[PDB]
């Protein structure tokens, strides 16, 4: 999978 | 966040 | 390029 | 939450 | 009228 | 996998 | 806006 | 939104 | 202390 | 975090 | 001076 | 605190 850096607030690494 | 369209199988929107 | 659908608030398409 | 397509003009997604 | 999906940046629905 | 809408020209559903 | 990296615990990006 | 790293030659962050 | 990037899920910095 | 003072028109404290 | 990552569009290293 | 990226010359992270 890959890590995306997205604002969820905070910006975190989401693994997809 | 972004919406990804991915297999979970069925295809769904994913909140990224 | 690709079209992504992400929240910026509103949900919009983005050209990548 | 749900996404609705609404006028803001332009048509955009609103997250509610 | 009709909705067109165009990049204005963001891609949004424009009513014509 | 996921499906992204990308120009290949035509815009198509790219499978990845 | 800018991205700041700050501790909130975790270190996260913040949109400013 | 998500932050992508893309070339525009000149590698930049992209607000998606 | 040091900052490590770890799963909490999301990927975040941890201060140790 | 740091406290910033930013407008969102409406000047507020921001938790960064 | 310091370098901040800010959208100018692209995200770039702003020198201040 | 926040991490700033600043000249000390070399560039370093600063704990703010």
């Amino acid at each position: 999978a890959c890590v995306f850096f997205c604002e969820d607030a905070a910006x975190i690494g989401l693994a997809v």
